[PDB]
């Protein structure tokens, strides 16, 4: 029910350095100097953040398809085109942004993060349903949910706990300080066979702290202070028999964004592999390779390709899980996903950055 | 419901170091060297493994003092004194064995606790119910089953599962040999403030694997061979919010072998603290201290005093865990684990062995 091994996994890299207390070298507020965005409010991260705000503009763009009757100077294709168009322009506006003003890394992450989450929203607003009105703030509120499908009717009429989530926070600033001290002293001084397992043993903690960061924490914080019910936001992922069990619980707001494009919504094709092995992944690549490359301004492709890599580890690991045990499954999942994967993904982008 | 990040260790552990093949220097058959018995059938370990045959002669005492019934030559001091004699020089006469003859530490390791364990179900049986017979294999059955309560009348009656128990005996031997390969080259390099954090990193995950050896692997595949059930052996003790909670999920054999010594059957007394805290943990450090320090042949009650005084933790940390939360106080539970506990307890025997 609990953490359980996490907190064992922080307490143990806290005592293998010999940095016990806060104070590292002199005058460090936390536990390692800020290092993650840093410098003020000036010009170099300027148009990033404020690209954000922007992508406001695209669901207001949206429900004016719909909320313009369809009886009103709109047909059935034009609806659709006006959905690919606002797709594709809010996708392409912040990859310019990031490409044309030189910047630092994690405010290209952030911005192209939100531009992934708020295309997965539009797309799945845009087609969820049959065809002045009474709902005018549900897209408002959808843009700040964590789910990826419209209509939830999800309880917001509650109390929301002003305590736990204050606490999750802390837990959320202190979780991304231990990245940054695991990411500044053990990754960086080794950039300047089993030498790519040395190199990929710190980042494999970096993506569980990552995955604590993002899924337990903020987006249970970001359920809770617009009190949408902290809900299932990912299964045990952590026990995958399989990479293709991997990625159906990781991300139960994705998974669900995946259903309509796998199920019913799209059981009209009647096609078992590209539904949901290739294209269902392209769009998975599409958005990791914005969202880790762009931000390092140059293009290998190389989160693209790994992703597009990572497609046929899913046919290998369900029939391997199928011959060995769910044991060496797993053990096969940790080790595939460790060197050639999601934390190997910006390992090599670092590496291009720092380099 | 699965083990997930333990296999995550495993992988990492078998990634940070070259030894990616069982043949590390030339004709390994496992991937470590045998260096937990070694040698052969010889008089340095031959009557170690003779004395634990004769542990089962104890039993046999003890069901020839109630099979011999109470109106039959005993009266009722005298089968309470029948039973704390035959207890006594069952703890006494492997101490002398193991002293006596010079051996190796395993073999005294394993005797040790085989003596340790037949003591508790000794004593279990002597004070457990009320006062030629028709159940006259009932202790036979109790000897070799995991729990530590008479009269269980838990399902024998059923198909054995001949799968499964063999994987988790290939799991059993293949997480033996990953523990040798830890100790000999991740704590025995290491021996001839931050410093003994550096040497107890590897041997919280030497505990671990430990744990899961023998409670989660072997514990299920005794209570497989002769049809226990594979009962509930322990609850998640890693996600104790305090020492004090730790030591009642760590182990359900003996914490219903602590029942009988807290509750109803022993309620008489009605004393809170010495009852729970000071003479139910003195049978678990003195239980402790002849594991560990018998067979490593010096008396320096190491792990006696490291029970004793992890007994005040029980205090320290569910006032700790009152005062601040899970979180923190399962962290602290980890340090106050690793550092100054059961791990630590083994490590200073280790270090006075090879040296
Ligand atoms: C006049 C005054 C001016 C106006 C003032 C206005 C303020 C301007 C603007 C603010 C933004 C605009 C707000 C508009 C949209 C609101 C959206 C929002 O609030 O959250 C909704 C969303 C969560 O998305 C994120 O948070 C992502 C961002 C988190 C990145 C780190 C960011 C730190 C943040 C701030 C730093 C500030 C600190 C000080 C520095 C300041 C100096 C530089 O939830 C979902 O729906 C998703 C659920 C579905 C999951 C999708 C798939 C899963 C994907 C990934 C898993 C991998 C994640 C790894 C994480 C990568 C990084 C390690
Ligand atoms: C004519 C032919 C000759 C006659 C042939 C006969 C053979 C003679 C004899 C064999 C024994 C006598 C059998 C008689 C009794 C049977 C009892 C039995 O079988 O198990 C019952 C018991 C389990 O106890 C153990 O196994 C403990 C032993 C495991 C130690 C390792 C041992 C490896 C074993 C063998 C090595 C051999 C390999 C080849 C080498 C050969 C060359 C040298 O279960 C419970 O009830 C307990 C549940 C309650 C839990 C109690 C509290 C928890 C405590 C601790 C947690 C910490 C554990 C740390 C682990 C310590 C190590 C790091
Ligand atoms: C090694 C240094 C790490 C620095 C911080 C990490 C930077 C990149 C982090 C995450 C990249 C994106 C990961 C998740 C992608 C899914 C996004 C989506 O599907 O829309
Ligand atoms: C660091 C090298 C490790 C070598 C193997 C470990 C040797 C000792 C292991 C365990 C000792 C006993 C631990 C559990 C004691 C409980 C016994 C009881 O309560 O009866």
């Amino acid at each position: 029910s609990h953490a359980g091994l996490f907190n064992l996994c922080v307490v143990v890299l806290i005592a293998v350095n010999s940095r016990l207390i806060i104070e590292n070298l002199m005058k460090y507020g936390w536990l390692i100097r800020t290092d993650f965005w840093f410098s003020s409010r000036s010009l170099r991260d300027w148009p990033l953040f404020m690209c954000c705000i922007s992508l406001s503009i695209f669901p207001l763009a949206a429900f004016t398809v719909e909320k313009l009757v369809l009886q009103k100077y709109i047909s059935e294709p034009v609806v659709i085109f006006l959905h690919i168009i606002i797709t594709m322009t809010e996708v392409l506006y912040p990859v310019y942004v990031t490409l044309r003003c030189d910047s630092a890394f994690l405010s290209g992450v952030t911005l192209m993060l939100l531009t992934c989450i708020v295309w997965l929203k539009l797309v799945s607003y845009a087609h969820t349903s049959y065809d002045y009105y009474v709902s005018l703030k549900s897209l408002a509120y959808f843009m700040v949910a964590p789910t990826l499908c419209y209509q939830p009717s999800y309880p917001r009429s509650a109390c929301i706990r002003k305590g736990w989530v204050a606490r999750q926070f802390a837990k959320l600033v202190i979780f991304t300080g231990f990245m940054g001290f695991i990411i500044e002293q053990y990754i960086n001084p080794i950039v300047r066979i089993e030498r790519v397992l040395k190199l990929s043993v710190p980042n494999l903690y970096v993506w569980l702290c990552m995955f604590y960061c993002f899924f337990h924490l903020w987006l249970n914080i970001l359920a809770e202070l617009l009190c949408f019910g902290d809900r299932e936001f990912y299964k045990d992922w952590w026990n995958a028999k399989s990479v293709g069990d991997y990625w159906r619980m990781w991300n139960m707001p994705v998974h669900k964004w995946m259903v309509r494009h796998i199920y019913f919504p799209c059981l009209r094709s009647k096609i078992p592999k590209t539904l949901a092995i290739i294209i269902a992944f392209l769009v998975s690549a599409v958005f990791h390779e914005l969202c880790i490359a762009v931000p390092c301004r140059l293009f290998k492709l190389w989160a693209f390709l790994g992703i597009m890599f990572q497609v046929p580890l899913v046919f290998i690991t369900n029939y391997l899980q199928e011959r060995f045990g769910s044991t060496v499954g797993n053990m096969i999942f940790w080790f595939i996903f460790c060197i050639f994967g999601q934390p190997m993904c910006v390992l090599l982008y670092y590496h291009d950055l720092m380099n």
